[PDB]
RNA sequence: CGCUUGCUCGGUUCGCCGAGACUCCC
DNA sequence: GGGAGAATTGGCCA
DNA sequence: TGGCCAATTCT
């Protein structure tokens, strides 16, 4: 079992539904022929170009076997599903292995000490309270989490999306997933969090290994601005 | 042993701390 | 209600 | 030479 990754992109060149790719991938479920699907480019030339359907510059060979290949199982199945008992337009962006996430280019604590920082400064812990607190090795938010603002009736807060949201993309780690024209940059963090919270200790991770825990290929999301990731068999 | 983003839920001196899952998508 | 790889290889110009 | 972007693969 490949046990599920969650991650945030921050930019995007132009529009989410707006890449070739989807552009490409949308019309086939409409359109779903000939039935000539093959890995070799010569079939797939066959298929796209000829049988009608238009593709919007794109010929990479793994890239249109991942929206061929899983459009025909979607028109199937569901048939065998009607059999076993006796329909969205996904812009699902399956990433493969030539547009593999690598980190960008143009692992720290965080915060080190809890109860240390000047007074004043932001993060700096309260003076009414310092003890009473907990030290179970447990989950630490930082400051500008908006987890820990959140409103309710009870609450008192003032909510900036500048004091509070653009604190992020200061200590982002940023990596880079690239089709040859469309860049999108997603938050590392999520994976930190997610390798931390399985076992794996820290400090030991760096660039270059974090990912490696996480398989390769991904599965972008064009709408709810979130990202996909997807262990090994470790 | 060990924990920067997201989210659910509290009160608080408003500075911030206490508990929890991650098998998510159509 | 279906999917969540990446090893090996072949063209390949500075 | 070797180096990278595509292209091919089984289960």
């Amino acid at each position: 079992f490949c046990p599920p990754a969650k991650v945030n992109i921050l930019a995007q060149s132009r529009p989410l539904s707006e890449w070739p790719i989807n552009l490409v991938s949308k019309g086939v479920q409409e359109y779903v022929a000939n039935g000539d699907f093959g890995t070799s480019r010569k079939s797939l030339d066959r298929w796209f170009a000829r049988t009608g359907v238009p593709t919007h510059g794109y010929t990479t060979v793994q890239g249109l076997n991942l929206i061929l290949r899983h459009t025909f199982n979607r028109y199937d199945g569901v048939i065998k599903k009607v059999e076993t008992r006796n329909p969205g337009i996904n812009p699902s962006i399956y990433c493969y292995q030539q547009v593999s996430p690598v980190p960008y280019n143009p692992l720290p604590l965080g915060t080190p000490n809890r109860l240390s920082i000047p007074k004043g400064q932001p993060g700096y812990v309260p003076e009414w309270q310092r003890p009473h607190l907990s030290t179970k090795n447990k989950r630490i938010r930082k400051w500008y989490a908006r987890a820990n603002w959140r409103r309710k009736p009870g609450r008192k807060s003032v909510l900036d999306e500048a004091k509070l949201k653009e604190a992020a993309l200061k200590e982002a780690i940023p990596i880079i997933v690239t089709i040859g024209k469309d860049w999108i940059v997603m938050d590392a963090r999520g994976l930190l969090r997610a390798v931390y919270w399985r076992g794996i200790a820290k400090p030991g991770l760096s660039l270059k290994e974090l990912l490696g825990f996480f398989s390769g290929d991904p599965v972008l999301d064009p709408k709810r601005g979130i990202a996909t990731f997807t262990f090994k068999l470790g």
